[PDB]
């Protein structure tokens, strides 16, 4: 099982937000820690992506682009899995030191987005997603958003995406049950993109608002949210849907 061996081997370990849980649950303090968590996870997403089978076949500029468009969906999908396995879905397990209860969902001013993230987390239980299915679906999310004008070497991207779809098929197969499962998992994958889109809109709006009041985001987050996220929000970069 070479493919699943690799995915299991490179899966990132635990990452803490660095949140001081004895300060009060203010909008400012919670988003400060969420943004730091994202900056810390970005490091792990890059190292994970560069170690995926075939990823280095992509042109170097495409490698960075695909990471810089897919990170929100990757991170939300992983957080949903952590929540499913750690608190069983009525809380959101962003990190061991940053677990959202209903009060923090409200004070962060992200309550509706957290509701949707809780729903995604609960789908891992409703569908009885296996660790192998989770790992292959998460890898596919890296190959599920691209510029409408294409990548520098789109042909290699298309072949790589094809092969990750084949791997998902293989895990399901390892025929009427297979077909239903594949439909369920591809419907689950598609449901990540609208959630990520909402969070992309939110974080852009907050970066603008924070800049107005002279509070800076972490370095890599501020660059990606001002250079790459607006390409998503303006329609120059679009998700690839199955259905
Ligand atoms: C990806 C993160 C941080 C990592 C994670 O577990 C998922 C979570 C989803 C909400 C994101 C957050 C990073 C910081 C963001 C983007 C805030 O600016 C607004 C929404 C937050």
């Amino acid at each position: 099982p070479i493919f699943l061996n690799v995915l299991e081997a490179i899966e990132p370990g635990v990452v803490c937000a660095g949140h001081d849980n004895n300060q009060p649950d203010s909008f400012a303090a919670l988003h400060s820690s969420l943004n730091e968590l994202g900056e810390r996870q970005l490091v792990h997403v890059v190292k994970w992506a560069k170690a995926l089978p075939g990823f280095r076949n992509l042109h170097v500029d495409d490698q960075m682009a695909v990471i810089q468009y897919s990170w929100m969906g990757l991170m939300v999908f992983a957080m949903g899995w952590r929540s499913f396995t750690n608190v069983n879905s009525r809380m959101l397990y962003f990190a061991p030191d940053l677990v959202f209860n209903e009060y923090r969902m409200h004070k962060s001013r992200m309550y509706s987005q957290c509701v949707r993230m809780r729903h995604l987390s609960q789908e891992f239980g409703w569908l009885q997603i296996t660790p192998q299915e989770f790992l292959c679906m998460k890898a596919l999310l890296l190959f599920s958003i691209i510029p409408v004008d294409g990548l520098k070497n789109q042909k290699f991207f298309d072949e790589l995406r094809m092969n990750y779809i084949k791997e998902l098929d293989r895990i399901i197969a390892c025929p009427t049950s297979c077909s239903r499962r594949f439909y369920q998992l591809t419907k689950l994958l598609d449901s990540v993109q609208p959630i990520a889109r909402e969070l992309y809109q939110l974080t852009f709006d907050l970066l603008i608002k924070s800049h107005m009041v002279s509070v800076d985001f972490p370095e890599m987050m501020a660059e990606i949210i001002s250079v790459q996220v607006p390409k998503i929000l303006s329609g120059k970069v679009k998700p690839i849907y199955f259905h």
